[PDB]
């Protein structure tokens, strides 16, 4: 007979509740199943009827793999999942954080935190809507953003991925979700899931919650703080998400005073669906629901119960999916589990299926292929890494000549420092590698590389990535730009206390400051003990971790563009200050929240 859930003029609740109440025990549990590519093979995902892929922050099919490369793999997955009984098509899931950025070629925007500096939702929206375009290109219809952390304390390792430590930033910045979605309708209620077509992915709102409250900024800890604190800084963005349509939402390894978040039936079934209307889906982090115990995964009949009771509907296990559907079945067999619970996370996990489109359109498109890299979005990618700049000093003495910004025009200058030509370092973790990486990762422009494509062609330009003072006062030198600042890491590997970048970095600033007046482009996920740097340097610009497009640095040294950035996040006089955030009592920065220079267009 006719089929309705087949029928794409059919209302989505519709859909959901005619596919629902012909599937399986397995094919529900399946659907709830997230897997990782290193995994799947047709047979797998067949057999257990799996519902979503993900690639892991580096997990791709090949090195410098096209755009088709990856719509080849998403397709063959995707054909073994049509080819159910069902033939129920699966979501394919990734971290696109700062652009499509695990892919070869993919433009690389600025993290969040140099995004939060330009104050500017709009110039998000418009970040969302190219990332959207590089990610179908590939063929993946799920992007694992935006992170609304509010992060508290830069000794965390995420904070670079965090827009600002104040909620008001975050919230405004919320603009990517409809960026990477589309707009939602005038009717639209609040905590629907939203996804305009197949030009468009699901978003993710991440991680619920409190992620960036954790006690001195240790990365999946504890987050110390009471409701009325939770609510009033954590909390916010949620709602914003809700009301622009957001598809999913992933839960944080944190705890909340001393409770997994992966097993807070109160936050997760109380707050976010029950109060905040959430009707999309919500995912585990990856072995999310393993951490809930320690040892991680020593218990992990005790993990699939906890996360499953607490409400999560989509489990990302990545790896031993036999074990998490063997347990969650028998967890049902036995009554553990309701039949309820698991019809409801199977329901929320169709409905953003549906609303998406993705049973219309399953497959990748390959006229798409070509969005990626494209060069309009590396035009809007330099615009962003332009306006999240923030100028800290431009002149030694209220005396002296401003030196930004720098003239064209200049017998010979130097380039220095271990980041003036190093593509990875620009674009920081969650490039290419999950921790990102050294050199040339990828297609991009390094500072070095802009300067060269900035200057007049008579104007000499010597690179030198560690020049001794000698070779400064002996060279003939107009000026210098040096880049120097911390290296890729990602999550728990950027954690630290002491907030002082690498050497050789302070030491070639001086060397080069102390022989020819010197711009300090300083490259960092957060802010770094900077005095030092400030003390040697004419003028000092935090880039914090700009992308691919190294274009964005020299349109402001060199005046085509004035410098309009703030700092998002309070500058520190020392660690031992921290937390410390605007509003605080102690307050007592050395910059404060919103601080910035300028400088006028030449
Ligand atoms: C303040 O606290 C931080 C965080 O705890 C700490 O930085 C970490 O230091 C760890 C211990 O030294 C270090 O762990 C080791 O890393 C070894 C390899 O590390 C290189 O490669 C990784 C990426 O794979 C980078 O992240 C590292 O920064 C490092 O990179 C090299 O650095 C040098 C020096 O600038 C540079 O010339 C190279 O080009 C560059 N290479 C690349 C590929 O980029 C590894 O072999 C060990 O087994 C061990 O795991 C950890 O990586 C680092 N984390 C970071 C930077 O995120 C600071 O202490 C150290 O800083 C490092 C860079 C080094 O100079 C040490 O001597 C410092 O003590 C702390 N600062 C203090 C205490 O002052
Ligand atoms: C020399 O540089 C000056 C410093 O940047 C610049 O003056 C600023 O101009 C900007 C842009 O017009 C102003 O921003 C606006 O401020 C409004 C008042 O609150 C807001 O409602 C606007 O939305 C806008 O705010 C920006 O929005 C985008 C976001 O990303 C930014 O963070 C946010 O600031 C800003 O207030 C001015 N600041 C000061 C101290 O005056 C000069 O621009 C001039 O250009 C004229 C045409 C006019 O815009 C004037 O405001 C301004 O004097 C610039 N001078 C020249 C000649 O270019
Ligand atoms: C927040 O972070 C702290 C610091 O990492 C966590 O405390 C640490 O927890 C681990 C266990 O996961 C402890 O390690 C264990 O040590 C014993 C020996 O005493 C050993 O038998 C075990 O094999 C294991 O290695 C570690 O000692 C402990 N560190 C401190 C300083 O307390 C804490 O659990 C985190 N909190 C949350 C909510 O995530
Ligand atoms: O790669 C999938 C996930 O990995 C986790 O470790 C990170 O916490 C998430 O932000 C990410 O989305
Ligand atoms: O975020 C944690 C990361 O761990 C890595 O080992 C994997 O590639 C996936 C995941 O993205």
């Amino acid at each position: 007979d006719y089929v309705l859930y087949k029928d794409a003029t059919k209302p989505v609740e519709d859909r959901v509740a005619d596919l629902l109440g012909r599937m399986t025990l397995a094919e529900k549990i399946g659907q709830m199943t997230q897997i990782e590519r290193l995994v799947a093979t047709p047979d797998v995902l067949r057999d257990n009827f799996i519902g979503s892929l993900l690639s892991g922050g580096g997990s791709v099919p090949r090195k410098g793999a096209t755009a088709k490369e990856w719509q080849d793999m998403v397709d063959g997955f995707q054909k073994a999942c049509m080819s159910t009984r069902l033939g129920i098509p699966m979501i394919y899931g990734i971290d696109a954080v700062h652009g499509q950025n695990n892919v070869y070629g993919a433009t690389i925007f600025p993290h969040n935190v140099g995004l939060g500096a330009t104050r500017d939702p709009y110039l998000v929206k418009r970040i969302g809507e190219a990332t959207a375009l590089e990610v179908r290109a590939t063929g993946i219809q799920y992007a694992f953003a935006p992170c609304i952390a509010v992060c508290r304390d830069p000794r965390w390792g995420r904070c670079y991925e965090s827009y600002s430590e104040d909620r008001r930033i975050v919230q405004s910045m919320t603009e990517l979700i409809p960026g990477l979605q589309g707009d939602v309708p005038k009717d639209f209620t609040s905590g629907m899931p939203f996804v305009a077509g197949k030009n468009k992915v699901a978003a993710c709102a991440k991680h619920f919650v409190g992620d960036g409250g954790t006690v001195d900024g240790i990365n999946e800890n504890n987050t110390i703080i009471n409701r009325e604190g939770l609510m009033n800084i954590h909390m916010p963005a949620y709602k914003n998400a809700m009301d622009k349509g957001v598809s999913t939402v992933m839960i944080s390894y944190s705890s909340w005073n001393g409770v997994k978040m992966h097993a807070n039936q109160d936050l997760v079934t109380g707050y976010l669906k029950d109060t905040l209307k959430f009707k999309g889906f919500v995912i585990s982090d990856w072995e999310g629901i393993d951490r809930i115990t320690t040892p991680a995964g020593s218990d992990y009949s005790y993990s699939v119960k906890a996360s499953i009771l607490a409400g999560l509907d989509m489990i990302m296990v990545p790896n031993k999916y036999q074990q998490f559907i063997s347990i969650l079945t028998g967890h049902v067999n036995g009554g553990v589990i309701p039949m309820s619970r698991i019809d409801d996370a199977v329901t929320r996990i169709l409905r953003v299926k549906f609303t998406m489109g993705l049973f219309e359109n399953p497959y990748a498109d390959p006229a798409m292929a070509e969005q990626l890299g494209k060069q309009e979005h590396r035009d809007l990618a330099r615009e962003a890494a332009r306006k999240s700049l923030v100028l800290l000093k431009n002149g030694k003495t209220s005396t002296d000549a401003p030196l930004l910004p720098l003239p064209k025009k200049a017998p010979k200058i130097l380039v220095a420092g271990s980041h003036a030509d190093n593509l990875g370092y620009q674009c920081g973790g969650w490039t290419i590698e999950w921790q990102g990486d050294t050199g040339r990762t990828t297609v991009g422009t390094t500072i070095l590389e802009a300067v060269k494509a900035a200057v007049d062609p008579s104007t000499v330009v010597v690179f030198a990535e560690n020049p001794d003072a000698e070779f400064v006062k002996s060279g003939g030198f107009s000026y210098a730009i040096v880049a120097v600042g911390e290296h890729p890491y990602t999550e728990t590997k950027g954690d630290n206390l002491n907030l002082t970048i690498p050497e050789p970095g302070l030491s070639t600033v001086q060397a080069v400051c102390g022989g020819v007046r010197c711009a300090t482009v300083l490259i960092s996920g957060r802010p770094v003990v900077v005095q030092p740097l400030l003390a040697a340097s004419d003028a000092l610009v935090a880039a914090w971790l700009p992308g691919s497009e190294g274009q964005g640095v020299t349109d402001a040294l060199f005046g085509d563009f004035g410098f309009t950035g703030r700092l998002p996040r309070t500058w520190f006089k020392s660690v031992d200050q921290l937390p410390m955030n605007v509003g605080d009592a102690h307050y007592d920065p050395l910059f404060r929240l919103g601080y910035g220079l300028t400088t006028n267009a030449t």
